[PDB]
C-alpha cells in the first residue's frame, strides 16, 4: 500500500470508541476532512497538499472505516449513526486540542459533518459538504427512478447476513464497479491506481464490509429519524457552510433549507470530487476555509 | 429432481420466441397456470391435481424459466417483458388449440397475465391473480418505506453484471432465503423439499439467474411504461378476474388490493387467505377451492 501524503504524519488516536486513524500534516488553523463510501481517508490525497500549505490538515478513517477500530455494533446500529460517528471524531478532535475547528466530508463524512454541525455547532468554525444532500432529503425523494438510481441505499440497508453474504463472492468487483459507476468517465480513470488499491483492500475484509452495511442501516433508520427531528423543528445549521457537488452526480436550495449561511457551487464531475476534480474543489476549499 | 405431477404428461412446445415447457393433465376446459419469481412450474404442485378433477390444466414454465428456453435479451429486454411473455404463452396454447383459455397466474406469471389481458382480452374467458399489484402499483407506491421492503426490485434491475455477480458466489443461500422469508412463517416449512430443490437447481444455472434480473429489468422500465400506458389512458381489463393475496405478503403491505385491481378491471372479485406470498404452497386447499369455484362459475 503506497504512501500517498507527502509531509503528513501518521496518528491512531485514542477514543471511547476506539482508536481513529488519520494523517496529519501542514500548521494553522485545524481542518479535519472526513471520507466516504466506498473509500478511506486516501481519496484526500489530491486535494489534502493545497490544503495543509494553510491549515492544519487530519484526514481520518471514520469509525470502522479503513484503519480505524470498529466499535461493536447492536440492533439499533448505533455507532455507525452519523451523531456517533460526530461524538466520536469530536473526542478524536479533543486529544489533539481542537474544540474548535473547520470541517469538509465527502459522502457518508459529510452526513457525519452536517449532523456534527447539527448537534454541536460550536465545534465548527465551517463547514464543506461534497456530493451530497441530507440523509432525509435523499429519502424524501425516493420514488421510482431514486430507487432504481441510488438502490445501494435500500439494497445495503436490508437486515444482516444479506447484503454481507452477497459482497462476499466478489467483492473486488463490487467496489471497482461503485468506483467506476459514480465518476463522469464511468471507468477508474479518474483514480489513482493506489488509491483504488487501498479502497479494494479495506472492501476486501469482511468485517470492514460489515461495517459499511452498518452504516447504510443507520441511514436508513436512525439517521433518517434524526434528520426528521430538525427538520421538524425548524433547526438550521448556523455554521458558515460550502456545499460543492459534481454536475453529473438545486443542491444549493436543498441546503438552503438546512442552513442559514450557505454558498456553493457545482463542478463538472461525478460524485467524486477531490478525485475528478482536484484543483478546482481544492481551490473552493482553500478560498472558503481561508 | 421428482416428478410432482405424478400422471400428467409433458410438453416441449415450439413458439417464435423459443420452446415452453409445460406438465399438462386432467380433462375439461383448459386452464394454463403460470409460476413466478423464484420458482418453477412446479410450485403448482399441490393444487393442479385438484384442478385436474375439473380442467385440462396447462403447467407452463414461464419463457427463460425452468425448462422453457431463454431467448437472447436485448437492450430493451424485450423477451422478459410481460408483454412479449404474453404473446409467447398466446403461441404456445395455439399450438395445443387453445385460443380462449382460462388463466392463473402467481407473481412474476401474474403479471404475464394481466398483461395478457390488458393487450389481448379476447384470449380469456377468466382470469386469476395471485399474490400481485400491477407493476405500475408498486412503483407508484416505492417511498422510504416501500423501498427498503421490496428492495429486490430495484436491485435485480440494476444494468448487467452487477446482480449477477453478486448472486453468482452462493446463489442457493440468497434464493432458499428469499423462499424462506416471503412464506408466512419466515422458514422453508411450506414447501415440499422436492419442490425447493427444483427451484435451487433453476436458481443455480447462471443463464436463469441472468434471466430472472432480465423479468426484473423489465419490470423496472418497459413493463412500467406499458402499465402507464394502460392507466393514464383509463383501460380497464374487461375479463371476469379473481384477485387473491396472502395477508402477510407484499401486495397487502400498503394497499387495499381489491381496491387496487378495481381500478385495473370493470369486472373484479377477490379475498385474502392467510398466507406469506407463495399461495399455492402455503395455503393450497383454500387457494385450490377459490380457483376451483371461480373458473368453474
Ligand atoms: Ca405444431
Ligand atoms: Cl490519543
Ligand atoms: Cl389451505
Amino acid at each position: 500500500l503506497a504512501d500517498l501524503f507527502p509531509g503528513f504524519g501518521s496518528e491512531w488516536i485514542n477514543t471511547s470508541s476506539g482508536r481513529i486513524f488519520a494523517r496529519v500534516g501542514g500548521d494553522g488553523p485545524p481542518l479535519l476532512l472526513l471520507h466516504g463510501f466506498p473509500q478511506t481517508h486516501v481519496m484526500w490525497h489530491r486535494v489534502a497538499p493545497k490544503l495543509a500549505e494553510r491549515f492544519k490538515v487530519i484526514v481520518a478513517d471514520l469509525p470502522g472505516y479503513g484503519w480505524s477500530d470498529m466499535p461493536e455494533s447492536d440492533e439499533q446500529h448505533t455507532p455507525y449513526t452519523k451523531r456517533a460517528m460526530a461524538k466520536q471524531l469530536i473526542e478524536a478532535m479533543e486529544q489533539l486540542g481542537h474544540v474548535h475547528f473547520a470541517l469538509a466530508g465527502h459522502d457518508r463524512g459529510a452526513r457525519v459533518s452536517y449532523r456534527l454541525a447539527l448537534d454541536s455547532p460550536g465545534r465548527l468554525s465551517k463547514l464543506a459538504v461534497l456530493d451530497i444532500l441530507p440523509t432525509y432529503e435523499y429519502w424524501q425523494r425516493m420514488n421510482r427512478a431514486y430507487a432504481l438510481k441510488i438502490y445501494h441505499w435500500s439494497f445495503l440497508a436490508q437486515p444482516a447476513p444479506l447484503p454481507e453474504n452477497l459482497l462476499g463472492g466478489d467483492p473486488d468487483f463490487y467496489v471497482k464497479a461503485k468506483l467506476a459507476s459514480w465518476t463522469r468517465a464511468g471507468d477508474l480513470s479518474a483514480f489513482d491506481p493506489r488509491a483504488v488499491e487501498h479502497y479494494r483492500i479495506a472492501f476486501a475484509d469482511p468485517m470492514r464490509r460489515h461495517v459499511m452495511c452498518e452504516d447504510y442501516r443507520a441511514g436508513a433508520y436512525a439517521d433518517f429519524e434524526h434528520d426528521k427531528i430538525d427538520v421538524e423543528a425548524g433547526n438550521k445549521i448556523p455554521v458558515p457552510m460550502l456545499a460543492l457537488w459534481g454536475a453529473s452526480g438545486t443542491p444549493l436550495d436543498v441546503w438552503r433549507k438546512w442552513a442559514s449561511d450557505v454558498q456553493g457551487a457545482p463542478i463538472e464531475s461525478g460524485n467524486f470530487l477531490p478525485e475528478e476534480a482536484p484543483d478546482q474543489t481544492a481551490e473552493a476549499l482553500v478560498r472558503f476555509f481561508s
